[PDB]
């Protein structure tokens, strides 16, 4: 097929292992840096940190859709993201997401939110061998 | 194992299908919004846009390491990111990354940069069924 679609973002390599990405539609900007572990500036999310975080953002977003449909205000809910790497080749092996809701939730709802989270688009777009560990506090 | 490591980021659900993520070490902030297609504010990268962009950032970063080792200044290099989604379930199916270098590069170097890009940590952390299409201009 001869058609190429609308661009999502434009990333610019700025030197010193740093990148800057602009999202076309919104015009918002994101920076990445390599860790000091391999000579980067380390004053921004690394690209793999960004991937780990996108999973958590996706989970909270799809939970928000479900919370909106169920008429549950979940503003102030938080997700602590921890990543584990494997070597040879360097890649993400686990992403641990600890979700803390602003209010008290019953078992049925926690389970709905848990299950909805695991089916989200980013969950289905990362390597299946990655252990996606979600805990609700 | 009883030990839990250092947190990467803290994401906060802000309502209206929006999230805010803070990277602990750097203290930098990233926002996500769901598209207007499903009732989000759309004035930020979506979580899957963020994943697609992280691949491109990772590629430019690992190319930067290789360019540094080869003493080639690649500042101003750009990467246009295009994503394709599949349905049932919603997920990323293709990420097209068009890389435009600031200067002229010979065949051997382009090939080194091409190959290094495809081996990067985010490339090895997304779903293997995703077509990662990289073109150098
Ligand atoms: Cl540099
Ligand atoms: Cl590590
Ligand atoms: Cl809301
Ligand atoms: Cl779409």
């Amino acid at each position: 097929l001869y058609f190429q679609g609308m661009t999502t973002s434009k990333v610019t390599y700025q030197g010193d292992l740093r990148t800057s990405a602009i999202h076309l539609q919104s015009n918002n900007e994101i920076i990445t840096d390599a860790p000091v572990d391999n000579q980067g500036k380390g004053e921004a999310f690394s690209p793999t940190d960004l991937l780990a975080t996108s999973l958590a953002s996706c989970m909270l977003t799809i939970i928000g859709i479900k919370a909106r449909d169920m008429e549950i205000d979940i503003a102030g809910t938080t997700a602590e993201v921890t990543k584990v790497m494997a070597a040879d080749p360097r890649r993400v092996s686990e992403v641990h997401i600890a979700i803390t809701f602003n209010q008290e939730l019953d078992d049925k709802t926690q389970k709905i939110f848990y299950n909805t989270a695991l089916t989200c688009p980013v969950a289905k777009s990362i390597h299946p061998d990655i252990f996606q560990k979600v805990i609700i506090h």
